[PDB]
């Protein structure tokens, strides 16, 4: 089968991408990151986003394997160590492939709009400056938004920004995208839900700005200044990642092994 | 079609119930509180929920329409003005049925099981006394809560309890249940998620005790001291409400008329 | 000095008490349970309190030490090990005083009103049963509260109960008491602060019943059934509880200890 | 007395301070912006923020009074419609003064620091890019805080950023600062207090870079990008403001205002 590996590109990564390359030299088994059926990302989390958005335009061909060099993996599987045993088990095709919905991101300016893919999420704040935004839900207007931002998060993304702003943990399972708060103003004049909102597949959540129409828009590490916008759009989108595995690993139990105990 | 009205009991709420069965009478439309096709319920939310407990039975026969007297309509439809077009349309058939999930709640002793249905939450306190509970998710324990209690909420119930203990809003069409934490201790040794955790169908979460097997445990507006627990089964149910309805009133409209404006 | 020993009453704890007794004995250092100068507890967190409660009338008198046996020593100092080191220390006079505030709580009936002191807490919850209290600020109703409850915190006491309510921590150098809120109810029609408030010496925090005039008053551990209330009055006390203090460990160094690192 | 009166900049606040100076003139009651003893602010919030900060080297000889055209007066008494009253009462000499606890901010650079003085807050944020800083309390090593930022609040300001940041409400008689969070990471790897911190005078907050030394940082209204940051310290200031005063408007009062009801 085809695939590649990314490394974080510190010594070990390097060598330890080296040493699989070496191990599936000696299997069928092709090393391609043109047109890869598996993507292996050696490193943290970051490097683990880099290679889901490097290959975000075969999304439907692609199975994600992680090895996580840092403490810590919400995409990893892998431990370093265990390198051996992931080389034989993916050459020999022992696999069962597990999908987690993604968020899609629409930005309208005064044409041409621009649509971004996000694994955990994508945030909004102003470039300066109060922010301010309706939010309207399936054409309905909701409330009227004054605070720091918002952040929309899918089910895996809810244990990394969401989680920080006081955002429900969700199963991956459930086609879903979540809607946190961050430093919501609050008063006699000025009201917000001041709750998390959790929307299913086919709701949309539209900002639209009140004076002032330039956004700092972060797509998970990725973070640009948006001038002149007219809208932004959030669905969860009809594209999904596609995992590798190999042993069952329930999305509870990494939730406990990153917050709770080893 | 065979119908029943409950009243809150007051002297506004047993009018407007002998007003609708007076223009029932004019059509075809029995009334019949044993084995009724449609619930109609003139009161608060209390009142509503009584309704839906007098039934618990035979949910899937039953459409539920309610008439609030208080402000305030999470189940409620229908202001008392309103009653009049309300006969007439019922009368005529003239609706399409939603439904909400379920929490199925299971107390198991030192047997016989008891088996709770609620339709916005079920939580969890100590009878005394420390509340200390070991927290297990398809069979992985997951946390030793410490703190006050615990909440689970079907999605309509996250705009109750549920948001008191910053819980998320979801959609009523997800089917999830929603674990809030009351007052959780956290410190260098005792430690929860110190967030609310949204499970999907067929998941289930088990509370058991450390100590200390006395609990108060509630279901709606029921609250009973339960002795001798060995476990707290929470699972949605594969049991729904059925609503009336008779216009689109979005659930996102519903929650904007309750907690932002009019 | 005139001393004492409470015991937390395990096998360790008495033994400890016992050494340090034998210890004493070759110092001038009389055992007077009736009217010490310095108070010991050896134990938990609660013992610590079983000690400050037993003495609470003469507290313009005593130095109180911790030795704690937990984990956990927010009102302790020594470790058992250390023991030997304090016997020496004490009985040298080898020491400085330090005070915090506490907290009176006055319950007024339809007379006799009754008082209380905390060192941590007092809360206030239903009976049942809905809470409603209208909440009175120096003679101006600030709010009509509805939720669980309140928590009531001295400034020691804010990395407890009012820790795991959201409350501030607060130096307990400040003169101050500080009320949060648990599981407020807010919508369009009912509204509270939604933020933890701290009062300085002098103000005078008064709830008053609005229903339903039984609540469930805690002090500290003390969790009594109050019925027929006509009030309960929050204020500063006069009276402070007193340290002895042999080294540095500074407020803060304390909290990092329990909540960050060892 | 020496007085004089800042405008929003609009034709209401301008019409306004013209009004009130002429009545100013039939009395004695000098117009001096370079050595006033009174300063009349007429705006919103912000306006009165930039009268402060106009005048922060002389806030030992100024009692500021404030006239709110927005909704929504945390430093003004006065409506426009009251402006006549208030020139009778300025003239007459008919107050009493009363003073609010101010924030000192220092930067220090690899010299010369920046010292900033704040009536609400200072924050600092990253300039990228994951905002990582060290805490150090009284020179003890508190935590490491890994997340958006930090907010460090005076009494009065608690009503503004801070209270969005889910920090306490405190009153103005209270010497102290208060630090709040903004979307703290925490982990089994990560961990900071997650509390908002409440420091008397003379305790004294220091952030010192881990990274990465480059920091987005704001008092009050005012940003600025600070580059090569070596420290940035946070204690309550020697400099207090004084108000003039005319009738009673507790601060709880106004709290009460500003987020309950009218
Ligand atoms: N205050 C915050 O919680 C905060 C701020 C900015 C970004 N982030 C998160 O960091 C991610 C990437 O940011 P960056 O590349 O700029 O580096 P970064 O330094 O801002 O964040 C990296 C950290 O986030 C963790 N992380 C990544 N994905 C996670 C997941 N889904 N669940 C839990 N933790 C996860 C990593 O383990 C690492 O510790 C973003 O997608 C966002 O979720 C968090
Ligand atoms: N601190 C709290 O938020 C708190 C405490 C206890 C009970 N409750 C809620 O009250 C409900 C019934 O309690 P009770 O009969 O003892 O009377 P109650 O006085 O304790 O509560 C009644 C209030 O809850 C509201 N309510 C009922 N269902 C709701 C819904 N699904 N969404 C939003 N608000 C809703 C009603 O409009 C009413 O204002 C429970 O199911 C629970 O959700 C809330
Ligand atoms: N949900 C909660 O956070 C919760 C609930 C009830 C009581 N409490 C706290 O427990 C104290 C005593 O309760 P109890 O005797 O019924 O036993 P308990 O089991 O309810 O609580 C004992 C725990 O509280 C800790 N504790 C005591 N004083 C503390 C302090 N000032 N700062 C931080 N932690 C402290 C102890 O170390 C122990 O772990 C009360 O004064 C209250 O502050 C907390
Ligand atoms: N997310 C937030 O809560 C947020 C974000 C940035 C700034 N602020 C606050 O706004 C203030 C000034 O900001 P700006 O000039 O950039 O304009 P801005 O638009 O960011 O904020 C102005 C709003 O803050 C209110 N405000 C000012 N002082 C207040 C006080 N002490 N208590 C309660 N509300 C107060 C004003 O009434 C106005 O509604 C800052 O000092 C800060 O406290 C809040």
């Amino acid at each position: 089968m085809k695939y590649m590996i990314t490394s974080k590109g510190d010594e070990k990564s390097d060598l330890l991408r080296l040493n699989m390359i070496a191990g599936f030299g000696e299997y069928d088994m092709e090393y391609d990151d043109v047109e890869p059926e598996i993507v292996i990302s050696i490193g943290g989390n970051g490097t683990f986003l880099s290679a889901f958005h490097q290959y975000e335009e075969r999304l439907d061909e692609i199975a994600f394997i992680g090895i996580h060099t840092g403490h810590l993996g919400f995409y990893a599987d892998w431990r370093p160590a265990e390198a051996d045993k992931l080389v034989k088990l993916l050459a020999k095709g022992e696999y069962q492939k597990v999908s987690y919905p993604l968020l899609k991101t629409t930005v309208k300016y005064g044409k041409k709009e621009a649509t971004y893919l996000a694994l955990n999420e994508s945030t909004v704040k102003s470039s300066g400056g109060p922010f301010v935004v309706d939010v309207v839900i399936n054409d309905i207007h909701f409330e009227r938004f004054r605070g720091d931002g918002l952040c929309m998060s899918t089910p895996s993304g809810t244990t990394a920004y969401n989680k920080s702003l006081g955002g429900a943990l969700m199963h991956p399972s459930i086609e879903a995208m979540q809607l946190t708060e961050m430093a919501s103003i609050n008063n006699r004049v000025y009201r917000t839900i001041g709750s998390p909102l959790v929307f299913p597949k086919h709701h949309v959540v539209s900002l639209q700005p009140v004076n002032d129409k330039d956004f700092q828009i972060s797509v998970d590490h990725l973070s640009i200044l948006h001038r002149d916008v007219q809208e932004i759009r959030y669905e969860v989108s009809a594209k999904k990642i596609h995992f590798a595995r190999f042993r069952s690993f329930p999305f509870w139990r990494r939730v406990h092994d990153s917050f709770i105990e080893d």
